[PDB]
């Protein structure tokens, strides 16, 4: 009599963040840090966009920290452009998750 649909699971995350520099060798190193042997990036120039599976975990917070040692974490949450899923940063790490309900 009634139907419904659901999509509570990982699919594809589209993290969008401003661009700067050294994001090429940084993204490559930030990609190897994670077993993302099946992801695609979309760096135009002004901004940096990615397309991961959904459940990823980055620990290259150091490489991202060095990019601007003379700063804070507020810059991170500031360097935001757009998103698709969720994300959770740790002491010195950044994990991305597409899953809605957690």
């Amino acid at each position: 009599s009634t139907l419904a649909d659901q999509a509570l699971h990982n699919n594809n995350v589209g993290p969008i963040i401003r661009a700067g520099d050294l994001v090429e060798p940084v993204i490559e190193t930030a990609e190897i840090d994670n077993p993302g042997k099946e992801i695609t990036v979309e760096d135009r120039r002004a901004y940096v966009r990615i397309a991961a599976e959904g459940e990823l975990i980055l620990t290259r917070k150091t490489l991202e920290e060095q990019l601007g040692r003379p700063f804070n974490m507020q810059e991170l949450e500031i360097n935001l452009a757009s998103f698709a899923g969720q994300i959770q940063a740790d002491e010195d790490q950044i994990r991305f998750y597409f899953d809605k309900t957690m």
